[PDB]
């Protein structure tokens, strides 16, 4: 309710109705030489820089700056020191939102209801390091003296994603550590394959469940302790191949851990924003612990942009806002994620949970029912590729899809002299100019004659060669994805999400939408047992359910 | 443009204006105790059965007759026999459409150009089949003398995806068969990262492109080859560890490999839709030719069921006008996949692109410019992952996002005595369930109440507990998930795709929209290599050419 009441908003709502459709990127390009000096900042971390070019967006200076005064009237800045300073602001769950306290590096004391948790956050943090070093030089062994080869790590959603992520995206920098594996779905298949694989001599489980109830991981966690014991057959052996990342200690020891080999993180640490604690332990030792502190001093490094950059050059604010604009005045339901990094091959995906889970809501903080729109729905797929599977609804579909370009100036693999990451770049830069330049009927219709076409043809196939392009999209060039950039850039998107939902006011740090489908399902299971038929529920669950019975058994 | 010509569909969009908001699933279906019976469809393959719940969708009996006369309107079944008869239906290209020749296990003629097809297309299934067993039996020797143990890929988009997405999906059916990789993107970290993990001795490359030019695939094949000749030497040896599929013999030739060593298919079938050809080779090899012909099998009993089906009755058709509904009626931007298996974890992507590139159009047949919406944005990820991840938005999100969901009652990995199945079907029953019934005010208080809440914590939890409900699903559930069953499957949505395009009127064959970022590309390609900075583009393009330039020599 809050927002569609906002002056600052509705002034940019009446502009938008006026002049929206006018503006035409190739238009605002041929006309202003400074447009790129003018819509884009470049960010020197002193450990490679990083270019964020939105000039290729619909807007113009007028826009941008209705778009600060609407974020600034939304009381962002007072929102931005209400998390940094420990204050309740998840508040539903009545908590603090501190996943930059994880990653504060510069230890400035940060008190929740009394005390300074930065001491508990580096305590934990110590523990993991002297542990990964343990594992990691042979010194923690198996129950019969041997060293750790594999790490598995057992979670799902935020225990799963953010380190699953990262370790892909950081593998240039795993040379010495073990090999890292991620099990999270229920379906038995993914922990029945990964152990297909592995001698439970040499393998490390990694429990990661910030409550510890989870069905899906506690099942799997005790189907891999199954597996664990029927080769190792004694169960006080457990204790050398599982140690548990949780905020609960009771149910840890229920399970068969010893409180020493717990790695603990807090209340105010979310899910989706919990690799930068106990649960990036897999992390730390895929990569080792020097590389995991760079990851977090890169996200620090954003943290600081974050809160002492003036609104008009602060990225994360250009990138939220430049969202808000196509989402609540274009009315585009998406958000392409695509990095031209297979490196990265998991990180729209990450995204997906990161924005989504956050913005995904439809209540206000003063508990009113929103009238307008949220979070958008991200997606998209590592780059080169995507211009062969998807692109061709980008470029001519009936769709608006704001597209953000990822991509590092340094390649991991210089192969070939750099011919591979010197196509890649080409296309990189090719398809952003492409989205916005496009192909007018006249330029296509000289091409076409100019291939000795019918008139008949021609015509035929004219309009099928046009690209009306006006498609916009931000372009973000940085030296090279290492360790602290990844940091950075993550910690970019984790503040974009953070402005949205302060300008939409919502509760950016809850996720009450997945109650629902965890009570059906727990009714649900007892009801599967048995080939009597059910009836307890609407016609479509009962006939699923009676479907499945009788196919239980049938032989193919 | 036709569509909005039609007066079936002026009629539906009418009805729409008039009743839509006042369809409600949880009413629908506690006044209606036929639902079930009325809106869902059951297919026995004698292979196993596939269950389509369409029930939890937004329509009524006079909803899908309205639906099914648009379908029936716009031609479907004459659109149907044009292609299956080999008709040039892809008009801008005037070539015919034949994927489902590939896959005519009934051998009955389908002439091209006064010919017969199916004759070429089962010389190339026999070829193949003949290359499979002397590479499985390990009679196929390497350059040294030994047997294959490695099969490696390199394609893009159309000659990736599908072999890559099926192999996944049927490793259970791969015992035996060499390990298989595929590479991909041009970024070098795929084929760098690939060819770490080989012996050139025994590894086989497999060279899929159709036209045999595409950059990408080119370019990582020579960086192949060179990699191979570095250790093997002369260019001799290069006949026994590459293979081509293709169309363009000259180009073959032209790189190092005899014909006879190339397995070919034609222009008239298209990328994203050529698993089932040659470009199939790879997964014939992962799991055999028995049960590659049995995926082909699959898909046939699909084409069939297409073919002599009643529209009413039509799997693919009922799907695909449920979604022309919630396209052109409702305004929904996407459409998402959501598998409950982990062997599917790149189904959806699968056909993100053969939906996007294939109704990703603006212009109909009759080169006239749509006025109306056209494919939408395919996405997703596989279940019950997804309730961690992005569920909060499709539960409490502020868009409508039609789903499906897929699950086979039998799973390949029953351990813990079904323990892990029984759970995953609990949750994939459930989550549509609660999409469908959500949860009223007066039920989320009566809970919050009977939890203990206190007055003033009952109050500002209330509305964020809240479930709207009525967001519709498709639930398709299927015996088990067997080679024949997952070509079913694919064949079925490659037919929905084929019914929206019949509808809109476009050419769900081309795709022009992947021209102009190509020849973009081409353009800078030559202006990365010198330090002199470029002024010939857009201030922009520009600006990120320089920056490259600029970070490309500096030192981290
Ligand atoms: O087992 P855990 O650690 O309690 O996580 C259980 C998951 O449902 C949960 O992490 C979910 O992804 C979100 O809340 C993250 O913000
Ligand atoms: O190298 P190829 O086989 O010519 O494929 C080149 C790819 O651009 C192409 O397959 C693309 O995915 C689509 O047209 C498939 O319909």
């Amino acid at each position: 309710a809050a927002l569609t009441r906002n002056p600052q908003f509705q002034k940019l709502q009446q502009w938008h109705r006026e002049h929206g459709s006018e503006l035409n990127l190739r238009h605002l390009f041929d006309t202003d030489k400074e447009r790129f000096n003018h819509f884009s900042l470049t960010l020197n971390t002193n450990h490679g820089h990083i270019l964020l070019d939105y000039s290729k967006n619909l807007v113009t200076e007028e826009v941008m700056h209705m778009l600060l005064d609407l974020a600034k009237s939304r009381g962002v800045e007072a929102a931005r020191e209400s998390m940094f300073n420990g204050e309740k602001i998840n508040s539903t769950e009545d908590r603090a939102v501190l996943h930059v306290a994880l990653r504060n590096r510069s230890n400035t004391p940060i008190v929740v209801d009394g005390k300074d948790v930065m001491p508990e956050v580096n305590k934990v943090l110590d523990k993991m390091k002297a542990f990964c070093q343990r594992v990691r030089s042979g010194d923690w062994k198996g129950y019969t003296g041997k060293t750790i080869t594999d790490v598995i790590n057992i979670g799902i959603g935020g225990s799963d994603l953010g380190p699953l992520m990262v370790t892909e995206a950081l593998k240039p920098y795993s040379s010495g550590g073990p090999r890292v594996w991620f099990v999270s779905n229920i379906d038995g298949t993914h922990i029945a394959k990964t152990l297909a694989c592995l001698n439970p001599e040499s393998s490390l489980f990694i429990i990661a469940s910030k409550t510890f109830t989870t069905q899906e991981t506690i099942t799997n966690a005790k189907t891999a302790k199954d597996w664990f014991l029927l080769s190792a057959k004694d169960p006080s052996t457990v204790a050398k191949h599982f140690v548990a990342l949780s905020t609960n200690t009771a149910k840890v020891k229920e399970f068969g851990i010893d409180p020493q080999n717990m790695f603990e993180f807090w209340d105010w640490v979310g899910g989706r924003y919990s690799l930068w604690s106990a649960i990036g332990l897999s992390i730390a030792l895929h990569v080792g612990f020097d590389n995991f502190e760079q990851l977090l001093s890169g996200a620090h490094w954003m943290d600081q942009h974050f809160r002492t950059t003036p609104l008009e050059k602060n990225a994360p604010v250009l990138l939220a806002m430049l969202g808000i604009w196509y989402i609540n005045c274009f009315g585009c339901e998406t958000q392409a994620v695509l990095p031209y990094d297979q490196y990265l091959h998991r990180f729209a995906a990450y995204f997906q949970q990161g924005d989504m889970e956050s913005n995904g809501k439809y209540i206000t903080k003063s508990g009113a029912r929103v009238d307008h729109q949220t979070g958008p729905i991200v997606w998209g797929e590592p780059g080169t590729n995507g211009q062969h599977a998807f692109y061709q609804l980008i470029h001519q579909g009936t769709k608006m899809i704001p597209c953000d370009f990822l991509i590092p100036v340094q390649t991991q693999h210089p192969i070939r002299k750099g011919l591979h990451h010197k196509i890649l770049l080409a296309n990189f830069l090719a398809q952003t100019e492409a989205l916005m330049k496009g192909k007018s009927t006249e330029e296509a219709r000289k091409e076409l004659q100019a291939a000795g076409k019918s008139p008949e043809d021609l015509m035929k196939l004219l309009p099928h060669k046009v690209f009306e392009g006006n498609r916009p999209t931000n372009s973000i060039v940085f030296t090279k994805l290492t360790p602290f950039i990844l940091g950075a850039l993550i910690a970019m998107y984790e503040h974009k999400i953070f402005v949205q939902g302060v300008v939409w006011d919502i509760n950016s740090f809850d996720q009450w939408g997945v109650e629902l489908g965890k009570q059906l399902a727990k009714k649900i299971e007892p009801e599967l047992d048995g080939s009597s038929p059910v009836t307890s529920h609407d016609s479509s669950t009962n006939g699923l359910i009676n479907f499945i019975k009788q196919q239980r058994e049938a032989k193919i």
